[PDB]
């Protein structure tokens, strides 16, 4: 059973997930005080235990590099990786760094401006942003959606549709194809998975990477956090 | 110089005051960020240092009894040394465990209040309240202050009328005497002192030692608290 320290501290409300190794002969726990990831270190005497955070020479906080890799990184994952698998717009460089995926539709004022916010990091080849297309938002959304779709060169069309503040004029086919309401309902899934209803729902990957998220319009900080500034 | 880890912690916003001894071969840091006491445990391998709090066996938070003992409880003593030496009227038991110094004037519906609350500790032996008389509230506050200070039984008067309401009639001397505006115009200060303008103006001592602060009419919360429950 657990030594008596770690004990005392679970009953300050803590639950174990479970026990890695730490330097100095120390044990690592790994827990967790309702949503807060939480690391504590028995002693050597195996008498004393610290909740707290771990620090090396270099000024790394190695309890919230792990408490990210272990209990936060994962769950985001499927998510980035389901993405990717689906039918995406490229905009921009396909070798650039930096990805954001971006659930957009075509009747979306603030997806527009966010577009013209990342035009810098885009055009450098820093990010490239790769648009989840969906019609929710109005009764011509998913007529206007397809159409983009159905163009020649989707994304190109995208591009120019959300420089031009969405006055491109489009050519409309005489109905959604079967591919193409599927890409829509397909990404609707997505999105209502994610729990992303107001436009532009953001997702990129942090520094240690985990899943984040950017609704609406981003304001400066928000916006060079994503971009990988 | 100080160890590389701690001097990562220290710029994460932390001033050191001290070093301490920590069980298990590792070094004890006591600091502060902000108003905040904070201990660093310096691993045995002298290359990472924890920032956290170190419990025992018996669940006991040795660090937040340290930061007490160290950073909170020496600056309030001068203060529950300096209520002790004012000639405060005494309501319970001199031998009472628990004390508990109330700054009050005579027209202070609080007061009353607060008064009555403390009845059943007072009366079983466990607590004494020690009262500082102050006159501010009103144009007639020093007079009957001094009044009351000026009766035979300072003390009994002063129950007498936060029992009776402030309805306890008493003798108007011709003036207050010296005495009486020294003690009135002392605890004056001594509430000055102490950041104390609405009353009552509630002191007492935690269960480590540090000096505490109630100010108005006590919820139930507090109130046990304060009376030592």
């Amino acid at each position: 059973e657990l030594p008596a320290p770690v004990k005392a501290i679970e009953k300050q409300g803590i639950t174990i997930i479970k026990t890695f190794d730490a330097p100095g002969g120390m044990k690592g726990y790994l827990g967790k005080y309702q949503d807060m990831g939480v690391t504590i270190y028995l002693t050597p005497d195996g008498k004393h235990a610290i909740s707290g955070y771990m620090y090396n020479e270099k000024g790394e906080n190695l309890s919230n590099t792990l408490i990210e890799k272990e209990i936060y990184a994962p769950a985001g994952r499927e998510m980035w990786q389901r993405m990717e698998q689906s039918h995406w717009l490229l905009d921009g460089k396909k070798d650039a760094p930096v990805i954001v995926y971006v659930f957009a539709d075509p009747f979306c004022p603030y997806c527009k401006q966010f577009w013209q916010q990342a035009r810098p990091w885009v055009d450098s080849g820093k990010v490239q942003l790769r648009t989840l297309l969906v019609g929710v938002i109005k009764p011509e959304s998913p007529a206007t959606a397809a159409a983009i779709l159905a163009s020649k060169d989707p994304a190109k069309t995208w591009q120019q549709y959300e420089a031009s503040g969405g006055k491109l004029k489009l050519n409309v086919p005489a109905n959604v194809s079967t591919e193409q309401m599927k890409v829509l309902s397909d990404n609707e899934k997505l999105m209502d998975d994610l729990g992303a209803n107001v436009m532009p729902a953001i997702y990129y990957m942090s520094k240690e990477n985990t899943l984040q998220q950017a609704v609406g319009l981003p304001d400066q900080k928000t916006l060079n956090i994503i971009m990988g500034n």
